[PDB]
């Protein structure tokens, strides 16, 4: 009885017409119910997506980041007070490209989760292994690790934490996992959380998969017993296909 | 020479709510404002709409993102682009500040990309440069902040037209121990020297070069007669509405 869930990571890509075109179609869309629906826009873009959702109520807004530490002297960030400051309900930690490209460790990414977490937001916290990690067989080693390191280690309260499966050789590569190596993970990190926090933990957060998720593979990844749901990168941008994916059960 | 016009910065840094923006540009907007004075605030990110909603004189005080990415619209989540700031109608961004430099680990290369990227898309830049204390006990300022700018602009730059160069030692910034109106025109001079003998003496005549670092209502009038400083980029005392208009005045 995990609510199938769908978020659209759109990472550094908009304006303010493709945006205003954007939630407009999701506006008009027919959307499954009973998916529970969250959109990332750039965060200076995140007030103007918000205000043009005719349903606030049925799709919500993420940031895409957030710093470890109450407001201070560090510029260029946002905090997570000001996320709760906002009302933004949501943001996503530990994406690949933080850890890959601006060199955010396990650590660093932990005391995110906790500080989100404190202030009041839900968290979709990102974990991962690299292809030379999958190549050389040290997939469960990593995934294991980090949740671990992300969430395991401080966090008590699972409510608010959506788990977002991304190997990075997926991730914009054209490459989905196939079913059943999505499967294959997804029931692995489940065993995990079974066993080394506890099974209600485990029978209620939503472990959903990421990496060239589209509307042509969302419906057999969709039917895995332990996918939940799809963080969704490149095909978010293009709302028609974001809908079907929403749309992934029915 | 002196036709440079008095630039005054207040970078936010990660502070602010829609209560306390609203208050402090409500304050701004109600002053009492230097007419001879470039007024450029700096919000959160996801605060700038609103910020900007907010300020009456739209011409009298412009807005500025504090950071930006190196590249043009991509996967890189997290991070904003200099189209996005051309987008939305952000006249500035800051680059290369120093909590970039030593909290997250931007490099002399990395900046530059971003200062170019972002002059290509029309912005204006404060490009930000300073010494750490063990690099001025070592003798190593002037050493330092060249390479800084030699890397950060001179390299992939040849209009300086909309660059602005901060000087904010990394011991003055936070710290209450502000740099004094000798010391931080010494630096300013010897910046604006550089630019004269490795650029050209009209990028060295028109550039401003603002000092930055525990800048306050109490300090900047002293600062702010020396030749070489052409205003403040503010920190800690740009929250403080009455102080930022003081510093905006230093000049009166």
């Amino acid at each position: 009885s995990r609510k199938f869930f769908v978020g659209g990571n759109w990472k550094m890509n908009g304006t303010l017409e493709s945006i205003k075109a954007l939630v407009e179609t999701l506006n008009s869309a027919q959307l499954d119910p009973n998916t529970e629906v969250v959109v990332a826009p750039p965060a200076i873009y995140l007030p103007f997506a918000r205000s043009k959702l005719k349903k606030p109520k049925e799709i919500q807004v993420a940031a895409q980041n957030c710093y470890t530490k109450p407001n201070g002297a560090f510029t260029g960030e946002i905090s997570a007070e000001m996320l709760k400051d906002l009302g933004v309900p949501w943001v996503i930690l530990g994406h690949s490209e933080r850890r890959t490209i601006f060199g955010e460790s396990d650590e660093l990414i932990a005391e995110k989760v906790k500080y989100a977490l404190d202030q009041g937001l839900k968290v979709i916290a990102c974990i991962g292994e690299t292809l030379e990690e999958r190549e050389a067989g040290k997939t469960m080693e990593v995934v294991a690790r980090q949740i671990l390191k992300a969430i395991a280690d401080k966090i008590k309260d699972w409510s608010n934490v959506v788990i977002a499966y991304e190997p990075v050789w997926a991730i914009g590569t054209g490459k989905v996992a196939t079913p059943e190596q999505a499967q294959e993970v997804h029931a692995a990190l489940r065993k995990w959380l079974k066993e080394n926090v506890s099974p209600e933990v485990a029978e209620s957060t939503r472990i959903i998969y990421g990496g060239s998720v589209n509307a042509a593979n969302c419906k057999e990844l969709a039917k895995q017993p332990d996918i939940d749901g799809f963080l969704v990168g490149g095909a978010s941008l293009k709302a028609p296909e974001f809908v079907d994916i929403i749309n992934a059960r029915q």
